[PDB]
C-alpha cells in the first residue's frame, strides 16, 4: 500500500513482545533453522544496527496505479468470475442475523472468544466477552450503537497492529522480517459476516477447482479430490507472489468489491461498503497513527477469501492482458489466500505475465527459485500448496498431503506451556503422511514422556476419512 501520514501520538497502543512459544525436548535432538518471531527492538538474536518497527512497514512500497484500460479489463475478469462464482453458490446472499453471525451457519465457523476485540477496546480494558454474548447470540450496548452507525455508513475506525507470535525461519528471525496481524474492531468483524458470511459459508462447502478455491477445505480428505483433478493437465505451476496481501492496489479492490457484491447477486448495499473500508485504513501500530492507501489489512475474517477472490482475477487478467480468447476454461487453479496452484494443456508462459502481474502491483515468482523463470511440463506431484506436497499413498492409491519434515520438525521443536500433549496429537495427524519411519522419528524424543497416537490408528482413521469405501473394501 502506498502510507500517506506518519505522525506520532503519546497515547500509546503497546504491543506484545516476548513470545509464548517454549522449547521441547525436540529442540535440542533436531536443532532446527528455525524459531520464535523476533517480538522486541531489543531481541538478541536480531542483527545488530536492525530495528524491529521499521522493515515492518517496508512492504508497504506504493499503491500501483492503473489505467482505464487496465481498469475495464479488470472489471471484466472481476465480472466474469463473479459470474463464474456466483452462478455455482446461488444467489441466496441475504444478511446473516446477528445470532447466526455470532454463532455461525453450515459453512461458517462460529466467532471466536478469548482473541482480541481490537480498538479501542484495548484503550478501554475490554474484553470480547463484555461486548457481546457468544451462547446467547446476542450483543451490547456500544456495538449495537456501532451497528447501527454502519448502516447510516459513518463508521470510524482504527487497526490494531500486532505482532505475530510463530516459528519462522531462522534468517526471517536475524532479519527482522516478523509477520503483522491487524487486528480491527470486533463490530466491523460482526457486521462483515452479517453483510457476507452467508456468501464465505456457500464458498466454504463448495471449495475446489470449479470456483478456484480450496478455503475451508480439509487436506487430509480434499487432496485425493484436488490432486487427481490436476494430474490431468499437461502443465502445472506452483505461483509466489512477493507480499501479496499488501500490494493488493486501491483500483483492483474497488472494482472487485463492486463486481462480486453487487445488489444484484441478493448482497445488502452494505457489503460493499464495508468491504470498501478496508482499502484506505488506519493502523495504530509502533508509534499508532499511521494511514495506508491501498493493500488488505492483514487478518480481518474475510481475509483469506478476499485474497482468494482477488488471485482468481489476477491470473485471468495477466493471461487475458497477454493472450487474446482468454476464458475461464482456458485453464484451471485454486488457491488459498495468497498460495495458488495453476494448470493448462495450453503451453501458457508465465515468465512473458510477469509484467501483466506488475500492472496491478503483483510479483510472481516461480516457487523453486531456480532455473531461471517459469518451465513448463511440471506435474502436481512437483508442487506445494498450504505447505503440503502431494504425494501417492502406496496402500491406497490416494494421494495425500505430505508436509517437509524439516518443517515438522521445526512445529514439534516450539510450544506453548502446558500445551505440548494436545499439539503432538495435532500434528501427529499431519506427521502420519510422512510414512511410518519417519513418523516414529519425528515423536523419538517424546517416548515415554507424552502420549503418542501409533501411526496405525492414525492411518485407518485417515482411510475412512478419504472415503469409507476404500476403508469398507478391506475385510
Ligand atoms: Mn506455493
Amino acid at each position: 500500500g502506498l502510507i500517506v501520514d506518519t505522525r506520532d501520538v503519546e497515547e500509546r497502543v503497546h504491543v506484545m513482545r516476548k513470545t509464548k512459544l517454549a522449547p521441547t525436548v525436540a529442540h535440542g535432538v533436531f536443532n532446527p533453522e528455525f524459531g520464535p518471531a523476533a517480538l522486541s527492538n531489543k531481541d538478541p538474536r536480531l542483527n545488530e544496527g536492525v530495528v524491529l518497527d521499521e522493515v515492518i512497514f517496508s512492504k508497504h512500497k506504493g499503491d500501483t496505479k492503473m489505467s482505464a484500460e487496465d481498469k475495464a479489463l479488470f472489471r471484466r475478469c472481476a465480472a466474469d468470475y463473479a459470474s463464474r462464482l456466483h452462478s455455482v453458490l446461488g444467489t441466496a446472499n441475504a444478511p446473516l442475523s446477528i445470532y447466526e453471525a455470532i454463532k455461525g451457519v453450515d459453512g461458517l465457523d462460529a466467532m471466536e472468544p478469548d482473541t482480541a476485540p481490537g480498538l479501542p477496546w484495548a484503550l478501554q480494558g475490554k474484553r470480547r466477552g463484555a461486548l457481546i454474548d457468544f451462547e446467547n447470540g446476542t450483543v451490547g450496548p456500544e456495538v449495537e450503537a456501532a451497528l447501527k452507525l454502519m448502516e447510516k455508513r459513518e463508521y470510524k475506525f482504527a487497526c490494531q497492529t500486532f505482532l505475530k507470535d510463530e516459528i519462522r525461519p531462522m534468517e526471517k528471525i536475524r532479519a527482522g522480517k516478523t509477520r503483522i496481524v491487524d487486528v480491527l474492531p470486533v463490530e466491523h468483524i460482526l457486521y462483515t459476516r452479517m453483510m457476507i458470511g452467508r456468501f464465505c459459508a456457500q464458498m466454504h462447502s463448495n471449495n475446489g477447482p470449479q470456483i478456484g478455491s480450496a478455503v475451508g477445505c480439509n487436506p487430509d480428505v480434499d487432496w485425493q479430490r484436488f490432486g487427481t483433478h490436476f494430474a490431468q493437465y499437461r502443465n502445472v505451476w506452483d505461483v509466489d507472489y512477493s507480499a501479496f496481501d499488501a500490494n493488493h492496489c486501491s483500483d483492483a479492490m474497488n472494482i472487485m468489491f463492486e463486481e462480486v457484491f453487487r445488489t444484484e447477486f441478493g448482497f445488502h448495499p452494505n457489503a460493499e461498503w464495508i468491504l470498501k473500508t478496508l482499502v484506505n485504513t488506519e493502523h495504530a501500530y509502533e508509534n499508532k497513527r499511521i494511514t495506508v492507501e491501498g493493500g488488505m489489512p492483514s487478518g480481518c475474517s474475510a481475509t483469506s477469501i478476499i485474497n482468494t477472490i482477488l488471485n482468481n482475477i489476477y491470473v485471468l487478467y495477466a493471461l487475458r492482458r497477454h493472450y487474446e480468447g482468454v476464458e475461464l476454461d482456458t485453464y484451471t487453479m485454486i488457491s488459498y489466500g495468497d498460495d495458488i496452484v495453476v494448470a493448462s494443456d495450453y503451453d501458457l508462459d508465465f515468465e512473458a505475465l510477469k509484467p501483466h502481474f506488475k500492472s496491478l502491483g503483483q510479483t510472481i515468482t516461480p516457487a523453486d527459485k531456480s532455473d531461471k523463470g517459469f518451465v513448463l511440463g511440471h506435474s502436481i506431484t512437483d508442487v506445494t500448496f498450504l505447505k503440503r506436497h502431494f504425494h501417492m499413498d502406496y496402500g491406497t492409491g490416494f494421494y495425500k498431503p505430505v508436509m517437509a519434515s524439516k518443517t515438522l520438525e521445526a512445529i514439534l521443536s516450539f510450544a506453548r506451556r502446558g500445551t505440548i500433549q494436545e499439539k503432538l496429537i495435532s500434528v501427529a495427524g499431519l506427521a502420519v503422511h510422512s510414512g511410518p519411519d519417519e513418523y516414529r522419528r519425528l515423536f523419538e524424543p517424546f517416548q515415554g514422556l507424552f502420549e503418542i497416537p501409533s501411526y496405525r490408528s492414525l492411518y485407518l482413521r485417515w482411510v475412512n476419512a478419504v472415503c469409507g469405501d476404500a476403508a469398507a473394501a478391506l475385510e
